[PDB]
């Protein structure tokens, strides 16, 4: 995991991504 890490934070990060749209509209609406 010396290069290309990024593809960690990336992928785990793209699901975040899911909570926050919805989160953002009602949380955040």
């Amino acid at each position: 995991h010396s290069d290309a890490v990024f593809t960690d934070n990336y992928t785990r990060l793209r699901k975040q991504m899911a909570v926050k749209k919805y989160l953002n509209s009602i949380l955040n609406g």
